[PDB]
């Protein structure tokens, strides 16, 4: 039994993204108590009341309480100023959290990450953009805005939600992760991906080469829209930015953004109505007006959601710091439904939660990072020394 | 903590590849006992004696005893017609085996193997081709033969050891696993890879486009050698193959050998020293003449070197089958030296063995298949069923 | 109190040389029992008897028993075949050893090293060259041969005993350690030191620049003798090698080798008489004829030295392996005598031995290596994480 | 185990130097509380507030409280006329101090300091020159001034921070410590170093020997700048100095600034922004106006930032003198990052602090003096005395 300088070390390192899906729509369809008969129905509207019941917890009290702060990421109170709680967290939150708690195993080697200075910012926006204007745009539109990886303030993890599209079509091509930073940059489209990682892999996945007919209708525009996302949204607001983005996310570009984008309506309706600032300007004012109002609406949780005093099922979010928020492989979705329901889980998640955590959640599009830094300085046992020793037990 | 059809399933699914590297040379450099004075220097020579102690255990009694057979692998006698035991297995074998043991974790999800009807056939050849010719062709030559993924009988894992090359060079260019098949076939090596996965990614990693000078070197040659390996080595034997494997691994291609591994001493030496059949039926006669001569060399081992009884370090092979042969996370080569060593990469191996690995960092040219088939039929719980059940707890 | 990933690791790494000094002459002057009156004087010669009483212990049983073997240096029995002992180790050996035990502190960071495949080889020679021919050449001659860093078999740590000379004179110049490997090489003199590290530092320490008078008498020859030692002793034996070496260590070169060399006599007398092979050929045959004879002469220790049965003071060398042989800063000599005796010890050696270990010993010319490899992988605590944390205790 | 006048002595002897490096910039980047939300954002600005928290403790109350005074150093009031306490000393000072604490081990043999009449004078200047002008000249500029070893009053440790340059370039060329004096003087900078220690080692590290083109760059310029620093900065003030320190640190010498440290923003900016007297009497008026204004800035500190009472992390300076200020083996910079960190080098520091050093790897430009003066008179034990005594035990 050869030993030589052993140890045992634990680590963490990997990526992590998030998306606004029709998933929420399945959790807010009103199946938790719409059929409940306790006569609570005392002259009240219960349309938005349910949908907006999870927001204020799934982003500050639940996830950002342990995940964020404990992730060794020096947090600024002005992103958690109102570390308030919401008891309306029916059965979806303490559940949701466990459903979407960012913290991969150590027995493996992965973690969470993708701008929590931009994600929440937009999320809070959505909470306001959605839970304020159109409380249920019927999948089409609101889901769009959400999934559309809506306009950014230069950061936005969009680039990844968009990369899901250009890699899906290019079967013959696989790309170097360098295509992930494809988000912003004036050259991302005039160099690497679009030209090289396109005139090479794109000149194959769709080699139209059309004459006097302009080849854009053949996924050269996806590169263009890509081009746009490269130079035309980072140049500021100029309102047309929407117009452009919208143009690139609408006007003819419909055949472009239909490989991994939503309905234009959520762009002219939402986006245009919202006003380009409803993602950067909104976020801020949604964090320091809407987050404060988040209370006026949290009141909706601790006054409106509090009025649910008698039904007796609600009582979530008692702790934090101690309850933690990381350790559920709700990552690599890998779910398929056919006659029966099969849930393939790339990462050896669990067995008690797995099958239980299929009722709704199955977290974002992580960009896994096979990393087990088992480093080892050799200023004590120059491999030869060991070998020299072990060898001294193979001579006699 | 609710309940929806849970379980606990174990699985296995992945690939494995092996190489003949200068690694053996470090294990046969004669460190093990060359400087041991037990006047055993009565019995002549000790050049090959040590090195040849490499095989005859690491391919039949060690690995093919539990790995192969147990791997749900009902093995044919005529490949293990003779289950061997060579007490000469220095501190390298029971160690080596632990080092190189075909098998991945279940807590994870991987396994190993792809052609143990062609690999061993070659290995045995090497043991004979090497442990018979001139025991130590000083790295250059013998190492070449082995790492040259030498001529095949149409199967040889080669294509993988060769795939290493192309991939390394093409940075931006990321290939679909399909490229792993390119090993054999006629056209598909000039359409999928070479043309499509080249005139696309090749026309980028080095777009010479030379005129009246023939695209010599600069991708276009590696492709040709690739095209060769496609059509010119599968058409049979004869010089037309060596000469045209050699021509493709010899001259003009002195730029193609630079990518992978080669020395005019493998090719012009080993290659012009083996007779194309040195890999085919040699692989056969090496099993039904060499394996029976393995005997002599084993009996010689269990007779000559056995005489080394007077030192007191060796032991015998007592049939694994209880000892097993899988478990070591030989996955992802753990090596990186700079002043001090640094064992890196994914495969949450161990802590006691890890760092002990210095003797031999086992490496199987694995492909890795992120597969955790939590296959689940639900002819008893239409996802929904649970839904109302759980839904009928959030209501009250 | 900021902690962040602490540990505590011990190391070893540094140089070490050895010299044959007039030191032995002070330990063999016959002051241990020459005046002892027990009538042991029963018709016997006691000239060499004393001097040769320490050899067989201070190089195999004493130093090489723990220092060498335990230093993690795989030793070959055929350099310790006759792990015999000598009870004649009066009060100089168990003492001598502690006086010259190679093993610097760990509380510091240094060790021993300088070819124990060449040093002992020559030492055993000296033991024979001295303890056989002229048992007391009266300082001048034998001491020379010893200090003269006598002819080598290509290895010999001479180069260092010689480097002590060219660095002493060059005050204005200090050299990069690369001048240590100045020993052997055909360019050592036609490049680095001699020309560059001379036409620069030598063209200053002695810028004769003499015309029609050949400038060699002005330390340009020390470079020449250096040149010689570079090309004229490594070309083999050709007997003249001595002639040359001797020429370079005699004929006019007397003004050259008198900065750090002995009397030519020990070169024409010793060297010439000895026959160039008396350092390479002698060593071997002195290890496998003289080491065997070392017994015939060890018998002199366990028969001649054993005849000292009654005096009752002798009884050294009982153990080994357990007694160890490393841990005495008898290194950096740093000793000076003026009226009173002052012993400056660069390395914080001891206080009980120091003042006791001045009676004779003060080991060789080590080439210290300030090395405390406190290495530290950062795949757990990216400095920011720590800082991020500590910083979280400097905000509140 | 015999006995010959033993003891046990403790000592201290060595040198020390300090630098103003981009290190402070990493400690003032505002990581400490910039992202801390305790709505303390009521009180304006926070740019310089943090950075300036660097001085006023790390040069009088922390280091000059125990290091200086206790170092057998009877200090004059008018340099500590005002023993200060700034509770703002974040987690960097009690830490910093531990980090940078003037004092080496006794178990070893070193100490620190060379000009605490010129260093502090400059430091105070920097605190004023920096913490008064424009708080953060983005690395380039302010860093330059500080690491430019800025203009002196004829003493400035500069010469050492400059010696760093020349030495680094001249590989083969190893200099006698004498080169450490070259800082000041007229000729001796054109004879010892420049000519002798140059036409010797300089005529080698770069022997241009250019004709009709003036040896521009290639050693000969660094020497000139050296010659300058010898004669042209010691002749007084006036532009003739700056302009001719600047000329020597400005144009044509754009190759001499490349060796050391510089940006046309230190020189043309800082330098043309300080008035040569910004280092001389500035060093004075910075002590008897700036130190009294240090007051204001300290009182402002102990008044303004003190108001930061409402957070709860800071503490006050309770007079060391009991706390001490020496012990940390700040010797030999422990830094080397490659994927993973690597703290290296001699100075058997500690284990608990080592690795905790990440916050700040203290570095004193020490020279290191291997000195263990085991001075011993023997007017009571002429070495010999012992000799017979011991000799009279080996006889029987």
């Amino acid at each position: 039994a050869s030993a030589s300088k052993a140890a045992a070390f634990a680590q963490g390192g990997s990526s992590d993204p998030v998306p606004m899906p029709g998933k929420y729509p399945v959790v807010f369809s009103t199946g938790a108590g719409e059929p409940t008969r306790d006569q609570e129905f005392a002259l009240p509207v219960h349309k938005a009341f349910p949908l907006f019941g999870s927001v204020s917890d799934k982003y500050r009290r639940n996830p950002r309480y342990a995940e964020f702060r404990a992730h060794s990421e020096f947090t600024d109170g002005v992103f958690g100023t109102h570390l308030a709680v919401s008891s309306l967290l029916r059965l979806a939150q303490q559940l949701v959290h466990a459903h979407v708690n960012m913290g991969l195993p150590l027995g493996d080697f992965a973690p969470l990450a993708s701008s929590d200075v931009r994600i929440p910012s937009a999320l809070a926006s959505v909470v306001n953009q959605f839970g304020e204007f159109s409380s249920p745009s019927i999948g089409t539109r609101f889901l769009l805005r959400d999934f559309e990886h809506a306009v950014s303030r230069v950061v936005f993890l969009a680039d990844q939600l968009w990369t899901n599209g250009n890699s899906h079509h290019i079967f013959a091509r696989s790309w170097l992760p360098m295509s992930n930073n494809d988000g912003n940059f004036k050259t991302i489209v005039a160099s690497r991906l679009l030209e090289f990682i396109s005139a090479g892999d794109l000149s194959i996945l769709p080699t139209v080469l059309e004459d006097a007919v302009l080849s854009g209708e053949v996924p050269e525009a996806w590169e263009q829209v890509k081009d746009l996302l490269g130079d035309a949204p980072g140049v500021g607001q100029v309102d047309r930015r929407d117009r452009f983005d919208f143009l690139f996310k609408s006007y003819a570009d419909v055949g472009q953004f239909t490989t991994a984008f939503t309905t234009q309506a959520a762009s002219d309706v939402l986006t245009e109505l919202g006003l380009p600032w409803n993602s950067p300007s909104a976020g801020h004012l949604n964090w320091q007006y809407s987050t404060k109002q988040r209370f006026t609406f949290l009141a909706d949780t601790w006054a409106k959601l509090s009025a649910a005093y008698s039904q007796f099922f609600e009582l979530s979010s008692g702790l934090a710091t101690r309850q933690s928020a990381t350790g559920s492989h709700a990552q690599m979705v890998d779910l398929t439904s056919v006659e029966g329901v099969t849930v393939l889980k790339a990462a050896l998640a669990l067995s008690a939660p797995e099958f239980s955590l299929a009722a709704c959640f199955p977290p974002s599009c992580i960009f896994v990072g096979g990393l087990t830094r088992r480093v080892v300085v050799t200023t004590s046992l120059s491999v030869s020394q060991r070998a020299t020793e072990f060898c001294q037990m193979d001579w006699r």
